[PDB]
C-alpha cells in the first residue's frame, strides 16, 4: 500500500550496481586469457 | 444497533495499516535474496 | 398479533445494512494484503 | 451489497500500478547484466 | 412459505454479478504482471 | 389422531422444493466464481 | 434435485469458451516473441 | 421404522448421478485448458 | 462414473492434432533458416 | 458395519481403470509433441 | 419392570441396521465424487 | 455400568479394520496414477 | 462472466507490442557486434 | 495397517518395468538420429 | 489417562516402518529412470 | 445426609475409568487412519 | 468450593505430558518421510 | 497400467522413421554442396 | 480449441519471411568480403 | 494491536542479514568453481 | 439495571489487551520459522 | 432482605477466581500442543 | 484474568527456540546435498 | 516440549549421511561417462 | 505426425537448388582468375 | 531409513556399466570414420 | 534396465557400416581428381 | 505497462556503444599482429 | 535464529575445497590429452 | 513483428561498407609488398 | 561430504591412462603415413 | 547486500593470475616446437 | 571404463595397414612418372 | 555499465604491446636463417 | 584454487621434453634424405 513497494525498487536494484562492475572486472581478465595464447600463437606462423 | 458496529470497521481496519507496510519491508529483502545469487551467477556465464 | 411482528422485520434487518458495507471495507484491505506479497513476489521470477 | 464490493476493485488494482513499473525497473538492469558479459565475450572471438 | 424463499435467490445471486466482473478486472492485471517480466526476459536470450 | 399428522408431511416437505432449486441457482454462480480466476490464471502459465 | 444441477454444467462450462480462444491469442504472440530473437540470431552465424 | 429410511438412500444417491457426469463435463474442458498453452508452448522450443 | 471420463480423452487429444502439424509448419521454416546462411556460406570456401 | 464399506472399495477403484489408460492415451501424444520438433531440429545440425 | 425395558433395546437398535448400510451406500458415491475430479486432474500434470 | 461400555470398544474398533485395508487399496492406485504420467514424461527428456 | 475475460486479452496482449519491437532494437546491435569482429578479421586473411 | 501398504510397492513399481525398456527403445532411435547426420557429415571433410 | 495414549505412539509409528522402506524401493527405480535416458544421451555427444 | 452422597462419588467416577482407556483404544486407530493415506501419499511426491 | 477445582488443573494437565512427547515421536518419523524421497531425488539431478 | 504405456512406444518411435530418411535426403545435398566447390577448385591447381 | 491454434501458425511463420530475405542480404555482402581479399591476392601470384 | 506487529518486522527481517552475506560466501566459491576448469581449458587452445 | 452491565464491558474487554500483544509475540516467531528454511533454501539455487 | 443477598455475590464470584487462572494453565498447554506439530512440520518444507 | 494468559506467551514461545536451531541443522545438510552433485558436475564441463 | 523435538534433529539428519556418500558414488560414474567419449574423441583430432 | 515432416524435406532441399548452380557461377570465374595470371606468366618463360 | 537408500546406489550405478562399454563400442567406430577419409586423403599429397 | 541399452549399441553402430564404405567410394574419386591434373602436369616438364 | 519496458531498450542498448568501439580497438591490434610476421616474412622470399 | 544459519556457511563451503583441487587434478590430464596429439602432430610438418 | 527486423538489415549491412574498402586499402599494399622483392629480383637474372 | 568426492578423482582420472597411451599408438602411425609419401617423393627430385 | 559480492571479485579474479602465467609457460614451449622443425628444415634448402 | 577404450586402439590402427601399403603402390607409379620424362630428356643432351 | 567495459580495452590491448615487438625479435632471426644458406649458396654459382 | 593449477603447468610441459628431442631425431634423417640425392646429383655435373 502507498509508498512501500518502492523498497523492492530501491533495495534490490542497487544490489547489482557494485556487483556488475564487479563482474566485468572478471572478463577483462577473461577476454585476455584466451587472448593470452592468441597472443603466443599469433606470433608463431610467420 | 445505531453507530456501534462502526468500531469493527474502525478498530480492525487500522490493525493492518502499519502491519502491511510492515510486511513489505520483508519482501524488499525477500526479492533481492534470490535476487542475491541471481546476482552472483548472472555474472558467471560470460 | 396484527401489525407488531413487523418490528423484528424492521428493527433487525436494518441492523446489518451499514454493517455489511462495513464488513467489506475490511476485505478490500484483506484481498490486497495477500495481494500485497503477491505483488512483491510477482515481480521476482523474471 | 450495492456499490461496496467496488473497493476490492479500486483499492487493490491500484496496489500494482506503481508496483509493476517498479518491477520492470529491475529487468532493465536484469537484461543487461547477462547482457553485460554477453558484451565482454561478444568482443573476444574475432 | 409460498413466494418468500425467492429473495435468497434474488438478493444474493445478484450480490456477485458486479462483483465477478470486479474480480476479473484484477487478473487482467494479474496475468500480465508475471506476464510483465515474461516480457522483459523473453527479449534477453537471443 | 387419524389423517392429521399428514400436514407436517404435506405442508413442510413442499417448503424446500422451490427452495432447493433455489439454492442451486446460487452455486452455478458459486462454482464458476472461483472457476472465474481459475479461468484467468489457467491461461497464464504457458 | 431434478433438472437444476444442469446450470453448473451450463453456466460454467461456457465461462472459458471465449476465454480459451482468448488465451491462445496470447501465445501466438508468446511463441513468436522468443521466436523473435530466434529470428534475429538465426540470421547471424553464417 | 421398517422400509422408510430407504428414501434417504433412494432420494439422495440419485441426486449426484446426473450431477457427476455433470462435473466431469467441466474437466474435459479443465484438462485441456492448461492443456491449451501446453499446446502452444509445446511447439516453441525446437 | 461410467462412460464420462472419455471426454478428457476425446476433447483434449484432438486439441493438438491440427496443432502439431501446425507446429511443424514452423520448423520447415526453422530448419532452412539456419539452413539459409549454411547455404550462402556453403558456397564461399572454394 | 459388516460387508458395506466394500463399495468404497468397489465403486471408486474402478472409477480410474478406464480413466488411467485414458490418461496415457494423452502422453503418447504429449511425448511425441516435443518429440516432434526434437525431430525437425534433430535433422538440422549436420 | 421385569422384561419390558428390553424393547427399547430391541425396537430401536434395529432401527439403524438397514439404515447404516444405507448411509454408506451414499459415501461410496461421496468418496469417488471428489474422487472424480481427482481423477480428471490426476491425469493433467504430466 | 460394569462390562458394557466394552462394546463401544469392540463394535466400533473393528468397523475400520477391513475398512483401512480398504482405503489403501485405493492409494495403490492413487500413487501410481500421478505416477502414471510421471512415467510417460520420465521417458521424454533424454 | 460475459464480456469481462476480454481484458486479459486486451490488457496483456498489447503489453509486448511496443516491447518486441523494443527487443529487436537490441539484436540489430547484437547481430552486428559479433558481426563487428567478423568484420575486422574478415579483412585479415588475404 | 499390516501387509496392505505393500500394494503401493507392488502395483506401482511394476508400472515402469515394461515402460523403461519402452523408453529406451526411443533413444536407440534418438542417439542415432543426430547420429545420422554425424554420419553424412563425418564422410564430407576428407 | 495413565499408560493408554502410548498406543497412538505404538500403533501408528510402526504403520510407516515397512511403508518407508516401501517408498524408497520406488525411487531406486525413479532415480534411474531419468537416469535411464541420461544414460542413452550421455553416450551420444562424443 | 452423613456418608451417603459419597456413592455419587464412588459409583459414577469409576463408570469412565475402563471407559476412557476404552475410548483411546479407538484413536490409536483413528490417528493412524488418516495417518494411513498420509502414509501412502507421503511416499508419492519424490 | 475451596481447594477442589485444583484437580481439573492437576488431573487434566498431566494427561498430555507423556502424550505430547508421544506426538512428536511421530513427526520425527513424519518429517523424514517426505524427507525420505527428498533424499532419493536430492541425489538425481546432478 | 497394463498394455497402455506401449503407445508412447508405438506412436512416437514411428514419428522419425519417415522423418530420418527425410533428413538424410538433405545431406546428400549438403555433402555435395561443399563438395561442389571442392569440385571446381579440385580442377584448378594443375 | 477449434480454429484458434492457427494464429501460432499464421502470426509466427510470417515473422521470418521478410526476415530471411533480410538475412541473406547480409551474406551477399558476407561472401564477397572474404571474397574481397580473395580477389586482391588472386591477382598477386603470377 | 498498537506497536506489536513491529516484531514480525524486527524479528524476522534481521534473520537473513547475516544469512545473505552467508549465502554469497558460497557463490564466491560457486562462480570460480566452473570458473576453475574455465581456467584450465582457457589455457589449452593456443 | 442502570450502570451495572458496564462491567461486562470493562471486565472482559481488558481480558485480551495484554493477551493479543501476547499472541503476536508468538507469530513474530511463527513468521520467521518458515521464514527460517525460506532462508536456508533461498540461498541454494544460484 | 437487607444485607443477605450479598453472599450470592461474595460466595459465588470468588468460586472461579482460582478456577479461571486454573483453566488457563490448561491452554498454555493446549495452544502449544497443536503448536507442537506446527513446530515439527514448520521445519520440514525447506 | 490478570497475569495468567502470560504462560501461553511463556510456555509456547520457548517450545521452538531449541526447535528452530534444530531445523536449520537440517538445511545445512539440505543445502549442500544438491550442493553435493552441484559439486561433482561443477567439475565435469571443462 | 522439553528434550523431544531433538529426534527430528537426530532421526532425520542421519537419514542422508549414508545417503549422500551414496549419491556421489553415482557421479563418479556420471562424470566419467561423458568423460568417456571426451576420452575417445580427445584422441581423434591430431 | 503423419505427412507433415515432409515440408522440411520439401521446403529446405529446394532452398539450394538455384543456390548451388548459383555458387558455381562464381568458380567459373574463380578458376580462371588464378587461371588468369597462369595465363600471362604461361607465356613468359620461352 | 536404515539399509534402504542403498538400492539407489545398487540399482542405478549398475544401469551404465554395460551401457558405457556400450557407448564406446560406438567411438571405436566414430574415431576411425573421420579417421577413414584422414586415411584416403593422408595418402594423396605426395 | 537389463538387456535394453544394447539397441543403442545395435541400432546405431550398424548405421555407418554401409555408410563408411559409402564414404570411401567418394575419395577414390577424390584422390584421383587432384590426382587427375597431377597427371596432366606430371607429363609436361620433360 | 505503458512507457516502462523502454528502459530495457534505453538501459541496455547503450551498454555496448562504448563497448563495441572498445572491441575494435583490439582488432586493429589483432589484424596487424599476424599482420606483423606477414610483414617480416613478406620481405624474405625475393 | 542467532548463530545457526552459519552451518550452511560452514558445512557447505568446505564441501568443494578438497573437491576443486580434485577437479583440477582432472584437467592437468585433460589439457595435455589434446595436448598429447598436439604433440605427435607438432612434430610431423617439418 | 512488422517493420522492425529491417534494422538488422540496415544497421549491420552498412557496418562493412566503409570497412571493406578499408580492407582493400591494405592489399594494395599487400600485393605490391611481395610484389616489391618480385621487383628487385625481377631485375637480377639478365 | 568427507572422503567421497575422491572417487571422481580416482574413478575418472584413471579412465584415460591406458587410453592416452592408446591414442598415441595411433599417431605413430599417423605421423609416418604422411611421412610415408614424404618418403616416396623425398627420393624423386635428384 | 553491502560489501559481500566483492569476494566473487576477490576470490575468483585471483584464481587465474598464477594460472595465466602458467599457461604461457606452455606456449614458450608450444611456439618453438613447430618452431623446432622450422629450424631443422630452415637449414635444408640451400 | 576397464578394457573398452582398446577398440579405438584395435579398430582404427588397423584401418591404415592395408591402406598405407595401398598408398605407396601409387608413388611407385608417381616417382617414375616424372621419372618418365626425366628419362626421355635424360637421353637428349649428348 | 558506465566506465567499466574500458578494462577489456585497457587490460587486454596492452597484453601484446611487449608481446609483438617480442614476436618480431624472432623473425629477425627467422628471415636471415633461410637468409643464411641463401648466403652460402649465393656465393657458389660464379 | 591455491597451488593446484600448477599441475597443468607441471604435467603437460614435461609431456614434450622427451617428445621434441624425439621429433628432431626425425629431421636429422629428414634433412639428409633430400640431402641424399643432393648428394648423388651434386657429383654429376662436372
Amino acid at each position: 500500500m502507498d509508498f512501500n513497494p518502492s523498497e523492492v525498487a530501491s533495495q534490490v536494484t542497487n544490489y547489482i550496481q557494485a556487483i556488475a562492475a564487479a563482474g566485468v572486472g572478471v572478463l577483462a581478465l577473461a577476454i585476455g586469457l584466451s587472448a593470452a595464447w592468441k597472443y603466443a600463437k599469433r606470433f608463431l606462423k610467420g
